[PDB]
């Protein structure tokens, strides 16, 4: 709201309407909104988009966990691999992401998109509230994991100097303390990517095949 000052951020539906969202269901009203996201079907169980790997976000973290090899393959390719399955939950996401940060950059003390340098990397949070001189992060959880946003927010708490933040679910919100030990995920990253070789596959079985096995 303009004119007005926020104290802490609430929980995604309660700020936006999400059933709204929950006819975007069927291949036709997919392929639409697919367009506009740029994520395009690349193999018939296999969706990607462009992404820049100088950026570090959720979809790392959450990839170099799943499988240190997916990352690896998508780094190479300079495309974001997205299963099938959870194409929708990416797009669904996106469009939440984009109206709670429209809606909650609104008031003075918030701000959204705030670009911060990781030295070789960059991040950019979703949302910053400032309460008084302090920037008190908020990490929007969407599409991926509750451990990798959680991680991801954990990166923005130390790099702020932060004394907690905000870990916005759909019907909750959680405060994630400051956690110092979440950037030694960054520098494993950073050599995996550099890596010249790929890394052995962490997971049960490939999604992604032939990709995976190609390179
Ligand atoms: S996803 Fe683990 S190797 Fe393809
Ligand atoms: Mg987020």
């Amino acid at each position: 709201f303009n004119g007005m000052e926020l104290l802490s951020p609430k929980p995604l539906c309660s700020v936006v309407n999400c059933e709204d969202l929950e006819k975007l269901d069927h291949v036709s009203a997919l392929n639409e909104l697919r367009r506009e996201q740029e994520i395009f079907k690349l193999l018939p169980g296999i969706y990607a988009h462009r992404y820049d790997f100088r950026r570090v976000s959720p979809s790392i973290i959450n990839d170099f966990e799943y499988c240190p090899r997916l990352l690896w393959v998508q780094h190479k390719l300079g495309l974001k691999l997205l299963s099938e399955k959870s194409v929708v939950s990416i797009i669904r996401g996106r469009i939440l992401h984009e109206r709670y940060e429209r809606l909650l950059s609104q008031y003075e003390n918030v701000v959204a998109e705030y670009k911060v340098e990781i030295g070789d990397l960059v991040g950019v949070v979703d949302l910053v509230i400032k309460r008084g001189g302090e920037y008190i992060p908020v990490e929007i959880k969407t599409g991926f994991s509750k451990e990798a946003h959680k991680t991801q927010l954990q990166i923005y708490i130390s790099m702020l100097k932060a004394r907690f933040g905000y870990l916005v679910y759909r019907n909750h919100v959680e405060v994630v303390h400051r956690n110092d030990a979440a950037l030694d995920v960054l520098k494993k990253i950073r050599e995996i990517l550099s890596a010249r070789e790929a890394p052995p596959a962490k997971c049960n079985s490939c999604i992604f095949k032939p990709i995976c096995k190609n390179l």
